[PDB]
């Protein structure tokens, strides 16, 4: 999620 590698992760 710090890679935004999916889009539910936060600010992605």
């Amino acid at each position: 999620c710090e890679l935004c590698c999916n889009p539910a992760c936060a600010g992605c």
